[PDB]
């Protein structure tokens, strides 16, 4: 059909308010591999057949560059609410994300079903927080089908529809994709510019790298395959490609004879942001882990790693990933997906340190590497982050608190109403990777939520722990903290390791050491 009747947009909304839901509402009222680039097909109320497509959306902070990328592939976007909740911190973020790709907004408060829903109050927040019409706010319930074709309308008369040439050069902006062991590295797109189709020699932009069509279409739900892709459409092409890191999210598809003028803006490769070590556990060994992680690498573009030892610990593996969900995502796909035993240890940011006879600042990942001579640190630099956080006053007491314990500087503070806080923090990276989540969770009764958005690089008084058993230091356990909070830090982990290791018939004498100082000691007595 013509790309006046199609429609291109995403769900988002903070975990919990029911984005999955909606999806199955959505398609099933339509209707009659992950779910993504999904086509459908409504009739709308003024008699026309529209043909949407459904761009699923991570959830996670930590895939906030994903998220951008298939925003980017939208002209709207749905922003679920729930009734119960209000506004979240993902909530604000998401939306904002929306905003700067110019997407058509739709709010839709879900929930409205339950006793504790309170559209009013949601719609006073849309309003005020978010400056948007509560009236163009679609009240509805995705557990109970109501408001679905409400929605399905809003789409078709609110959204507009794709802009783009099916005669000019090819362009399409990659946003997801996945390994197919029978198509190979698969490319979810949406396509902006021109047309492709199976036999074409296709082109990756940021690599020029070629490649030759094998197949085009969609999720109907199922992955169903097309003559072709056009302009202002969305689905998947595949091409004999090897893995998923040769089809970067956030790179451009072109024509390798008569390529487009320019790639779609914004391309970054994956960055990944906190390291841990991975070691073999109970049984598993080093090749059933090393085989694990190799195996799940090929669904995995960002993911990195690299062989490391331990005195302690032998041999496990350096891994690098996206942020805190990415690494716990991964830890429980590979002892339930591959079936490995593994202990990972605390995670750690990537420091730039500076030393007085190497020009170069060196990048550290793995605390082992951060030099043991303190004397030779010109300086040391660590990632800091903005921090919103979104909480009923009654609480803004405890968390202020907990953020400056953690060196944060508020730097704003507003009421989303009379009963939430609004909050902004700049704090580093690496007091936000350790017991924050939990602490912030505990406190506020769950009723809390926060987001970040790395701000940069600043030099900080930082310094290397090292642990020590039996007068024995093990590296894997060593760590870098702040000069200020590292007593503290010391003790925890003391106090923390002694429970962490059972008895035996000798006593198991724990130290925390700074430069030679043991600042922190802990003792477990013999086996009985
Ligand atoms: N009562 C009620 N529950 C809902 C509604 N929408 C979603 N839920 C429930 O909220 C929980 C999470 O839903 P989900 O779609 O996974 O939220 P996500 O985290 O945004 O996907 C599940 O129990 C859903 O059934 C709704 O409109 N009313
Ligand atoms: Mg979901």
């Amino acid at each position: 059909m013509e790309q006046k009747n199609v429609r291109n947009f995403c769900i988002i909304a903070h975990v919990d308010h029911g984005k999955s839901t909606l999806a199955d509402r959505l398609l099933e009222y339509t209707g009659a591999v992950k779910m993504q680039a999904v086509r459908m097909f409504y009739k709308a109320k003024d008699g026309n057949t529209y043909k949407l497509h459904l761009i699923d959306t991570p959830g996670h902070v930590d895939f906030s560059y994903e998220v951008s990328r298939a925003l980017a592939a939208c002209e709207g976007a749905l922003l679920l609410i729930d009734a119960s909740q209000g506004i979240e911190a993902q909530t604000v973020a998401n939306f904002w994300k929306a905003v700067e790709q110019d997407l058509v907004i739709i709010p839709v408060i879900n929930k409205i079903d339950l006793p504790s829903a309170d559209v009013d109050r949601v719609k006073k927040q849309i309003e005020e927080v978010l400056g948007l019409d509560p009236e163009e706010a679609i009240l509805a319930s995705a557990k109970e089908g109501i408001g679905i074709e409400e929605i399905l309308e809003a789409i078709v008369n609110r959204i507009p529809p794709p802009k783009g040439d099916p005669q000019k050069p090819l362009k399409a902006l990659i946003f997801d994709s996945y390994y197919d062991p029978y198509r190979g590295a698969v490319a979810f797109v949406r396509i902006f510019d021109g047309e492709v189709k199976p036999g074409d020699k296709i082109m990756l932009m940021s690599t020029g790298k070629e490649y030759e069509v094998t197949e085009v279409g969609a999720q109907t739900p199922k992955m169903t395959k097309f003559d072709k892709l056009s302009a202002g459409d969305v689905g998947y092409i595949a091409a004999s490609i090897k893995d998923v890191r040769d089809i970067r999210i956030g790179d451009t598809i072109t024509h390798a004879k008569n390529p487009t003028k320019e790639p779609v803006p914004g391309f970054q490769p994956a960055k990944p942001m906190v390291y841990a070590g991975i070691y073999p556990a109970e049984d598993t060994t080093y090749e059933e882990l090393r085989d694990a992680l190799e195996k799940y690498a090929i669904n995995d573009a960002a993911i990195v790693y690299e062989p490391e030892s331990s005195p302690a610990l032998g041999m496990g593996f350096r891994v690098g990933f996206l942020g805190l969900l990415h690494m716990e995502i991964v830890q429980e796909r590979l002892e339930r997906e591959y079936g490995v035993k593994i202990i990972t240890t605390a995670p750690n940011v990537i420091y730039r340190v500076k030393k007085k006879f190497t020009d170069e600042v060196i990048e550290v990942r793995n605390p082992m590497d951060f030099p043991d001579n303190a004397g030779l640190i010109e300086y040391v630099e660590e990632p800091f982050v903005l921090v919103t956080i979104i909480t009923p006053k009654e609480y803004v007491g405890p968390i202020i608190q907990l953020c400056q314990e953690k060196r944060g500087i508020q730097k704003n503070m507003t009421y989303l109403d009379p009963n939430t806080v609004y909050l902004e923090y700049e704090m580093p990276l690496s007091e936000i990777i350790v017991d924050f989540h939990d602490k912030i969770k505990s406190i506020s009764r769950g009723f809390a939520s926060y987001d970040y958005e790395f701000i940069g690089y600043r030099p900080s008084d930082l310094i290397k722990l090292t642990v020590l058993i039996n007068k024995k230091p093990v590296d894997a356990l060593s760590f870098i903290v702040h000069a200020d909070r590292a007593q503290k830090f010391a003790r925890r982990v003391a106090e923390k390791l002694r429970e962490t290791i059972p008895r035996q018939l000798f006593e198991v004498h724990i130290q925390v050491a700074k430069g030679g100082k043991v600042i922190a000691s802990e003792r477990i007595k013999p086996l009985r």
